[PDB]
């Protein structure tokens, strides 16, 4: 079906490991779209492509108003291209170099947006497993979208693949290679409503060593500006024992997300 040779190439939009995306404007239609890039010779090298394969399934089927879309695929001997949604207000973490920290009103509104996206997601038991500033796009009305579902899967599962960057975002269970389920996106979601607080991750660190010690043995403390609200919310999502961490509704329900965001359930 699509080829290059329907769309017109425009900026780049950003770089990832394997991924280059770039503008991209369809000809025929005159749609508005963005085209992720990726060279087979390195998902070959990488040997990464059943986790290519599992993005494009599990992206394209899912409906929701904080999710990106995909919309389809091609490819053509040299490279693979994803057909994704544009979002015009880039990422999160674009955002969040220019303001340094985020408010409280802020804060607990995009916590709202990403517990409601990924409500949808694990009723359909589906884990992303890579929440993070980067893989946060925001749309026209600067609404949050989870993005880039490369390491998603279903529950329950282990680990096939060696883990690459950052350990900042992974649970203890993760880390140490056990076995995991949904709630490794709660831990995620507590790293991340302490790093738009705080400017920086609770367990960020010079070393992969050092970093590995702070996460299995949950050690982070917080500033005298974060709230007594927050800091009750924060520490009940990072919990060493995955089963002890709340569930979705219980967050979307906190007094303080109900206090401070600007958007509903
Ligand atoms: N749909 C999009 N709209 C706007 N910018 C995007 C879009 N998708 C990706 N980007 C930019 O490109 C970067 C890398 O894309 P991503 O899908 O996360 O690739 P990778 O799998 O290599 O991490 C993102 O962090 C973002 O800066
Ligand atoms: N269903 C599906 C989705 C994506 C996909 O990518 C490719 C392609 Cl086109 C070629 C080689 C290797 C991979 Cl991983 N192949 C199938
Ligand atoms: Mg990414
Ligand atoms: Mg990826």
């Amino acid at each position: 079906q699509w080829a290059l040779e329907d769309f017109e190439i425009g900026r780049p939009l950003g770089k990832g490991k394997f991924g280059n995306v770039y503008l991209a404007r369809e000809k025929q239609s005159k749609f508005i779209l963005a085209l992720k890039v990726l060279f087979k010779a390195q998902l070959e090298k990488a040997g990464v492509e059943h986790q290519l394969r599992r993005e494009v399934e599990i992206q394209s089927h899912l409906r929701h108003p904080n999710i990106l879309r995909l919309y389809g695929y091609f490819h053509d001997a040299t490279r693979v291209y994803l057909i994704l949604e544009y979002a015009p207000l880039g990422t999160v973490y674009r955002e969040l170099q220019k303001l340094s920290k985020f408010d409280e009103q802020r804060t607990a509104t995009y916590i709202t947006e990403l517990a409601n996206a990924l409500s949808y997601c694990h009723s359909k038991r589906v884990i992303h497993r890579d929440i993070k500033p980067e893989n946060l796009l925001l749309g026209s009305a600067g609404e949050l979208k989870i993005a880039d579902f490369g390491w998603s899967v279903h529950a329950p599962s282990s680990r096939r693949t060696t883990l690459a960057g950052t350990l900042d975002y992974l649970p203890p269970e993760m880390i140490e290679g056990r076995m995991h389920d949904e709630k490794v996106d709660l831990w995620s979601l507590g790293v991340l409503c302490y790093e738009f607080l705080v400017g920086k991750p609770p367990f960020e660190a010079n070393t992969y060593q050092e970093t590995y010690k702070r996460i299995s043995r949950v050690e982070f403390t917080f500033p005298d500006f974060v709230t007594e609200g927050a800091r009750d919310l924060i520490s009940r999502l990072l919990k060493h024992n995955p089963s002890q961490r709340p569930m979705l509704r219980e967050v979307l329900e906190h007094p303080w997300i109900t206090a401070n965001s600007s958007k509903p359930s």
